[PDB]
C-alpha cells in the first residue's frame, strides 16, 4: 500500500536527473499532429522533421474518418481537423515520405473531411475549433463555430501566457523569431504543439527546439503529449493525494523531496506544472502541501499572495480554490490561516448551493472530483475544530450539503463513473470515506455510505481522459495515486 505510494515518490524523484524534466501526461492526437508537419531544411532539400508524428497521426484515424473523441466532442473535432490539416499540408508536399501517397493520402483527406463534417453538423476549444477549420479551409474543404468560439500578439514580451501553449491556433498571423525568446529547455509553455508551430514558422531554425522535440518524442508516454515536462504536476499531485490520507513514506523518495524543496527555492514558492512554465493555485498549494507534510515547513505566503482574491482563490474557479484550502488545512499552523479556510469553505459551499450540488473542478472531468474535494476539506476542518487546532448557519450549511453530497453520491452509484473511470470512482468512493464519519448522519445514511465505499473500492481493485486541456489528457500517476488515496482512505474507516 504505502510502498505502491513510495514509487510515485520514487518515479518523480528518478526523473529528477533528468534535465529537461518528467512527463507522465499521455500524447494527445492534436499536438502529434502539430509537430507530424514540421518540416527542415537539410542538404537544401526540403523533408519533414518527423515522420514518426506522421504515422502516429495515420495510425489514429477511425473509421468515420475522424479520431478520438476522448471525452469531448470538441477533442474529436480538434484531433481530427488537427490530423486532416496534416494530411493536406503532407498531400501537397510529399517530400521525403513515401509512406503514403498522393492517393491513398486523398482518400484519407475526404473520409477526415466528412466525418468533420458530420461533426460540424451535430456541434454547436474556443479558439482551437475556428482556428482548424480556418486552416483546413485554406487547403481546400469547405451556426457552427461562430456561434460561441468568436470572443476571441501577446507574445512578443518575456512574460508568459497560457497562449504558448496553444501557438499552433494561431499561424495565421504571429511572428515566431518574435517568440523565440520565449524558449524554456527548448520548448515553448512545455507544449509540443506550440513548439512545432515556431519551428514550422521560425525565420531562423533553432536546432535547440529540435533536440527538444526530439527529447519529448523518445521521453514521453512519435506521439507528443500536450506538456512536456510536467515535473511539479506529476510529482506534487500524487504525494499531496497520497499525504492527505495519511501515507507514511518520508522514510528514494529524498531525492524527490529535496528537488521539490529546490524548485520552491527557485520558484520563490509558486509553480506549476513544470519549472518556469507558469504558475497555478492548484499546483503551487499542493506542492506546498506537499513539502508541509514531508517534514519540510514552507510558508504558504508564497502562493497566498499571488494566487488570492475576495471569496474565493484564483488559478492563474473550484478545483483551485479547495486545493488552496486543503493547503492552508495542512499547515505548520492551519489557526492562523483561519480568514482564507473560513473564505474556501464559504465560496465552495456557497457554489454548491446555487448550483444544485452539480459543480465540475477545472483541472478534472468528473463532478466525483469536486465531490471528493469537498468532502476532504470539510472533514478536515470538522475534525480540526474537534480537536480545536482551528476555530453557526455556515456550519449547519456545510453539514446539510456534506449530507446531500453523500445521499446523492450514493443515489448515484451504478462501481462508478459514466464511462466506467477509476478516477471518478476514486473521486466518488473518497467523498464519502470522508462522510462516514459525520455525527449527524443516520444509521441508514452510515449503512448506504459504507456500502456505496465497499461498492467503489471494488471497482478501484486505470487511466481515463478525464484531466482538461486543449486536448483532454489521461496521466498514469494521478490516477494510480487518487487509486492508492481512496483505498487508503477507506481502509482507515472502522
Amino acid at each position: 500500500l504505502q510502498e505502491s505510494a513510495a514509487a510515485l515518490v520514487r518515479q518523480l524523484g528518478e526523473r529528477v536527473e533528468d534535465r529537461r524534466g518528467f512527463g507522465f501526461m499521455s500524447p494527445a492526437i492534436y499536438d502529434t499532429a502539430w509537430v507530424s508537419m514540421i518540416s527542415k531544411t537539410i542538404d537544401d532539400q526540403k523533408t519533414w522533421l518527423f515522420a514518426e508524428c506522421f504515422q502516429y497521426i495515420l495510425s489514429h484515424q477511425l473509421e468515420d474518418g475522424g479520431w478520438a473523441m476522448y471525452a469531448s466532442e470538441i477533442d474529436a473535432i480538434l484531433n481530427t481537423s488537427a490530423s486532416l490539416l496534416s494530411l493536406k499540408r503532407h498531400l501537397s508536399n510529399p517530400y521525403q515520405i513515401t509512406s503514403i501517397t498522393q492517393e491513398d493520402l486523398s482518400a484519407r483527406i475526404n473520409r477526415a473531411q466528412n466525418a468533420l463534417q458530420k461533426l460540424l453538423n451535430e456541434w454547436n476549444f474556443e479558439i482551437l475549433v475556428p482556428a482548424l477549420l480556418r486552416y483546413l479551409e485554406d487547403e481546400g474543404i469547405a451556426s457552427g463555430r461562430e456561434r460561441l468560439l468568436e470572443i476571441e500578439q501577446y507574445l512578443y514580451l518575456p512574460i508568459k501566457v497560457t497562449a504558448l501553449h496553444s501557438l499552433e491556433a494561431f499561424i495565421g498571423a504571429i511572428e515566431f523569431d518574435k517568440v523565440s525568446h520565449h524558449k524554456v529547455s527548448g520548448a515553448f509553455m512545455a507544449s509540443p504543439s506550440s513548439t512545432a508551430a515556431y519551428m514550422m514558422h521560425a525565420t531562423q531554425w533553432d536546432d535547440e527546439c529540435e533536440d527538444y522535440l526530439r527529447h519529448v518524442i523518445a521521453h514521453a508516454s512519435g506521439g507528443v503529449p500536450s506538456a512536456f515536462p510536467s515535473t511539479i504536476f506529476e510529482s506534487v499531485w500524487p504525494l499531496s493525494t497520497l499525504l492527505k490520507v495519511g501515507y507514511d513514506l518520508n522514510s528514494f523518495i529524498e531525492k524527490i523531496r529535496s528537488y521539490l524543496h529546490d524548485a520552491y527555492i527557485a520558484e520563490k514558492g509558486i509553480l506549476g506544472f513544470t519549472p518556469f512554465v507558469g504558475a497555478d493555485a492548484d499546483d503551487t498549494a499542493t506542492t506546498i502541501l506537499v513539502l508541509n507534510l514531508l517534514n519540510q515547513p514552507v510558508s504558504v505566503d508564497a502562493m497566498l499572495k499571488e494566487f488570492e482574491e475576495e471569496h474565493h482563490f484564483k488559478t492563474y474557479s473550484f478545483s483551485a480554490n479547495c486545493n488552496v484550502l486543503l493547503a492552508l488545512l495542512y499547515s505548520q499552523e492551519p489557526s492562523l490561516y483561519s480568514a482564507q479556510i473560513e473564505k474556501a469553505i464559504r465560496f465552495l459551499y456557497k457554489q454548491f448551493t446555487d448550483s444544485e450540488m452539480d459543480v465540475r473542478d477545472k483541472w478534472n472531468l468528473s463532478p466525483y472530483y469536486s465531490w471528493m474535494l469537498m468532502t476532504q476539506a470539510i472533514t478536515r476542518l470538522t475534525t480540526l475544530q474537534k480537536t480545536s487546532k482551528l476555530s453557526d448557519s455556515i456550519s449547519k450549511g456545510l453539514i446539510s450539503l456534506l449530507f446531500r453530497i453523500a445521499s446523492t453520491v450514493v443515489k448515484d452509484q451504478k462501481s462508478w463513473g459514466t464511462r466506467a473511470s477509476k478516477e471518478e470512482t476514486a473521486y466518488a468512493v473518497l467523498i464519502l470515506t470522508y462522510a462516514f464519519y459525520l455525527d449527524e448522519v443516520t444509521e441508514s445514511l452510515r449503512h448506504d455510505i459504507k456500502i456505496a465505499i465497499e461498492n467503489g473500492c471494488s471497482f478501484l481493485s486505470d487511466s481515463e481522459w478525464l484531466w482538461v486541456e486543449k486536448v483532454t489528457y489521461k496521466s498514469e500517476v494521478l490516477s494510480e495515486a487518487y487509486i492508492l488515496a481512496a483505498l487508503k482512505r477507506a481502509a482507515d474507516l472502522p
